[PDB]
């Protein structure tokens, strides 16, 4: 699959708003993820003890993680599909150390879309949401191919 330049621009124009407060968007996204799919929290030996949204919002380590995740994703999006270099180390750590199935990447993709839709109705209409879905699908497809090369079922 390949996105058009117009699709990339819709993706990057909403990402520009995310970048006003990457930390806040990261918290909202991780919390949505853990609330919708509580099993995903079990992957974080650092965070699996957090019991409530309140505890999640007050966690500095969780905030730090959201910034790390969104900054990595932002870098990948900015490559506009030319993301092999960024994807290599990410695919290896997530296949081999963290053991994150593609299904869980689908879950966080859903959380991203939900938070953007809630926070950014001005820049996340149907067309922009479609473009973001296409970008995240491409990310997941490319990660999935790497998983396979690396020996992980995903
Ligand atoms: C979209 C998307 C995404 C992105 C971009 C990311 C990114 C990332 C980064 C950058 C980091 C740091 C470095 C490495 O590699 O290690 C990480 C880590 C990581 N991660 Zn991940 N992620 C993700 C998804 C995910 C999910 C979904 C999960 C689960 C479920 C995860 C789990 C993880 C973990 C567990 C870790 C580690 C943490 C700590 O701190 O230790 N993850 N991550």
């Amino acid at each position: 699959m390949v996105l058009s330049e117009g699709e990339w621009q819709l993706v990057l124009h909403v990402w520009a708003k995310v970048e006003a407060d990457v930390a806040g968007h990261g918290q909202d996204i991780l919390i949505r993820l853990f609330k919708s799919h509580p099993e995903t929290l079990e992957k974080f030996d650092r965070f699996k003890h957090l019991k409530t949204e309140a505890e999640m919002k007050a966690s500095e380590d969780l905030k730090k993680h959201g910034v790390t995740v969104l900054t990595a994703l932002g870098a990948i999006l900015k490559k506009k599909g030319h993301h092999e270099a960024e994807l290599k180390p990410l695919a290896q750590s997530h296949a081999t150390k963290h053991k994150i199935p593609i299904k869980y990447l689908e879950f966080i993709s859903e959380a991203i879309i939900h938070v953007l839709h809630s926070r950014h109705p001005g820049n996340f209409g149907a067309d922009a949401q479609g473009a973001m879905n296409k970008a995240l699908e491409l990310f997941r497809k490319d990660i999935a191919a790497k998983y396979k090369e690396l020996g992980y079922q995903g």
